[PDB]
């Protein structure tokens, strides 16, 4: 118990891995008296002391170092206990902060996260960089640590950059803020940052004092990746040089061309070539669920973006594909709201929808917000929104799947929602 793993969980287990491998003494402690992951451990690592229940301040003060799972409040007496008493109220990516020997591209956001860190990986792998890629919900960071690793891609939480004392990173960016400062904990020893144009909130403070690159849609100056417009067509862009079509691209809606130039940025900003980021962006087909092309029927095409969980997320996904299509939406929304005000979906739907079809438990809050911008249709089933959405669509229009919601109140996750569909459309006749 020179250092504590305080909690269990996913980054919890990777700490006991981390630290176990590298023969450190640790000893792990929970709140839980039987938390799920506690066989797991008992099994895997039998030589490991656990303690389960009220966390013993002494025992914890008897550290120098907590690494305390993201998802566990730092509000703990215990822990507050421990922290009053100078201990280092650590985490995973603290440690792998420190532990790091190669240069990191750091990533948060509101959204968009797995999409731009996805992509930098792909670039990165087109570079032919040993390269390893992770945070947040996918890989643990600490399982990334080797030496023989050139460059690390991650997708960092808020949580996860609360104990994060400098992370330190080559370059660093939040990509977006929808409902600021522990997000701007990315920032913190960042060498680099990358800022978007569009949202005044990813710009830091330390901005003014390092290389800043921006991405943005409208037309980029000097440092800047932005679109140009040239022959009636658009182009991903850095400074006055036109790099891709956007019909190049195999992923839709201006929300995703604004991912493209932010991996872009990240990209030349950790020395990525040019050719390299292209071809890779010219082969990136987007991840599940995030506004994925599902069919073409009738002159009307089918996107599925079940995960648009959130406001901020259908927002963009409205505005984006509503900006790349021939002709309207028809918006299929609705869900578990999570107290969310609407009110923000109100402008893009009157912009860019012919219609919403509403379904869910907060159907009717949506309608609220919604009023009458727009014809509004209520249906119970996720099919029966997929056959009126047919029904209202006319050729040269979309219909989006974007819920602003999420899903648990009839489906078991986002995919499911997206598959069953992904289902209903193709079922059509
Ligand atoms: N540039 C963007 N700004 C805001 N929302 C976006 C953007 N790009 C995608 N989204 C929305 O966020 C959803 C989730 O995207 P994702 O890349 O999985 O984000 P995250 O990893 O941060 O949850 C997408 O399905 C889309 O609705």
């Amino acid at each position: 118990h020179f250092r504590i793993v305080v909690g269990l969980g996913k980054s919890g287990m990777s700490l006991v891995r981390y630290l176990a491998r590298r023969g450190l003494p640790f000893a792990v402690v929970d709140t839980r008296e039987n938390p799920p992951e506690l066989a797991t451990l008992r099994a895997q690592y039998p030589q490991v002391e656990v303690r389960c229940g009220e966390l013993d301040a002494e025992f914890l003060c008897s550290a120098r170092e907590l690494y305390v799972s993201p998802g566990l409040s730092l509000r703990t007496p215990a822990l507050v206990q421990a922290a009053a008493k100078g201990v280092r109220i650590s985490g995973d990516i603290d440690l792998f902060a420190r532990e790091a020997k190669a240069p990191i591209v750091a990533i948060t956001g509101s959204n968009a996260k797995s999409t731009v860190t996805t992509l930098v990986g792909e670039m990165a792998v087109a570079a032919d960089k040993r390269v390893a890629v992770g945070g947040n919900l996918g890989t643990p960071a600490l399982d990334l640590l080797a030496d023989d690793i050139e460059l690390y891609v991650l997708e960092l939480s808020s949580f996860q950059l609360e104990t994060c004392d400098r992370l330190n990173a080559e370059v660093a960016t939040v990509l977006n803020v929808s409902e600021h400062l522990a997000k701007h904990r990315i920032f913190r020893g960042a060498r680099q940052v990358v800022v978007n144009r569009a949202d005044a909130l990813t710009r830091p403070l330390i901005a003014d004092t390092v290389p800043c690159w921006s991405f943005g849609l409208n037309k980029p100056d000097f440092k800047a990746f932005g679109l140009i417009e040239e022959d009636g067509q658009k182009w991903l862009a850095f400074q006055f040089d036109k790099l891709l079509p956007v019909g190049e691209l195999k992923i839709r809606g201006a929300h995703n061309y604004s991912n493209a130039l932010a991996a872009l940025a990240l990209g030349h900003a950790v020395g990525l070539p040019f050719d390299a980021m292209l071809g890779a962006l010219k082969a990136f087909s987007g991840l599940a669920h995030r506004c994925q092309w599902v069919r073409e029927r009738q002159g009307v095409s089918y996107y599925d973006d079940s995960k648009a969980t959130n406001v901020g997320a259908a927002l963009a996904a409205i505005e984006g594909l509503g900006a790349d299509i021939d002709g309207k939406l028809v918006l299929l929304a609705g869900g578990d709201g999570k107290g969310a005000d609407f009110h923000d979906l109100r402008e893009p739907v009157a912009r860019f929808c012919r219609a919403v079809v509403l379904l869910g438990r907060d159907a009717g809050l949506i309608a609220q917000a919604l009023g009458n911008a727009v014809p509004l249709v209520r249906v119970a089933t996720l099919d029966e929104a997929v056959r009126q959405a047919a029904e209202l669509a006319r050729e040269g229009d979309a219909v989006l799947l974007s819920p602003a919601c999420a899903s648990l109140d009839m489906f078991k996750n986002f995919e499911e929602r997206g598959r069953l569909f992904a289902k209903a459309v193709e079922e059509l006749a």
